[PDB]
């Protein structure tokens, strides 16, 4: 499957491409404004997840820091990285199909539009400028808006048992953008495409 991460951010972010336990492609890379990156997903990948990184700082050996969405302090990353971070997730050729959807779960760093450029399904995307209206308590000082989970290790936020509902903190998530996932339990937003689609996954789409 070929995706492109495209910056359309006016600012640089370093796009990262992961399955948890191994990067995707190249596993990350610096994107200046404008600048597009097109990566290779194995068929079959699941729990796969693209996200920008902010702020970030690398040196000749790939080895830095991010001020959101670190991934052990890697240029090219392996592992998924730290909250706050808008979430591009996908598996691809489950039982003939393609699944994607943006989760707010871990928070949100960069707006965000993930769709697809073959046929057969629609896009999603979460646009709204969530860091501006960030509720105080959930304000990362590195910058964007955490989720509760991260903030207060609670159960309830965490959902844990598999037993949770909505919250005060979720439901300003879903409010912003209600075509994310805004916690674990959230009605799925996910979005059914033909099995080896290709994707389109643009930071900052409406500028």
């Amino acid at each position: 499957a070929t995706f492109e991460i495209v910056n359309r951010c006016s600012y640089t972010v370093w796009a990262a491409a992961s399955k948890g336990d191994a990067a995707l492609d190249a596993g990350g890379r610096q994107l200046n404004s404008g600048e597009s990156w097109t990566i290779n997903v194995e068929p079959g990948t699941k729990g796969g997840k693209i996200w920008a990184r902010t702020d970030c700082y690398f040196d000749d050996s790939g080895s830095g820091i991010c001020k959101t969405g670190d991934c052990g302090g890697l240029l090219r990353c392996k592992r998924f990285g730290r909250p706050p971070t808008t979430l591009a997730e996908f598996s691809l050729n489950q039982y003939g199909k393609d699944y994607i959807d943006i989760s707010n779960i871990k928070g949100f760093n960069v707006p965000m539009d993930f769709s697809p450029t073959t046929r057969g399904c629609r896009g999603v995307r979460c646009a709204a400028d969530i860091v501006g209206q960030c509720p105080a308590k959930l304000k990362a000082p590195g910058g964007g808006c955490n989720d509760a989970c991260t903030v207060f290790q609670t159960s309830e936020y965490c959902c844990t048992t598999g037993k949770c509902g909505p919250t005060e903190y979720s439901r300003f998530f879903k409010r912003l953008c209600p075509d994310a996932f805004s916690y674990v339990l959230d009605k799925p937003t996910t979005v059914t495409c033909p099995g080896s689609s290709n994707y389109r996954v643009t930071f900052c789409p409406t500028a």
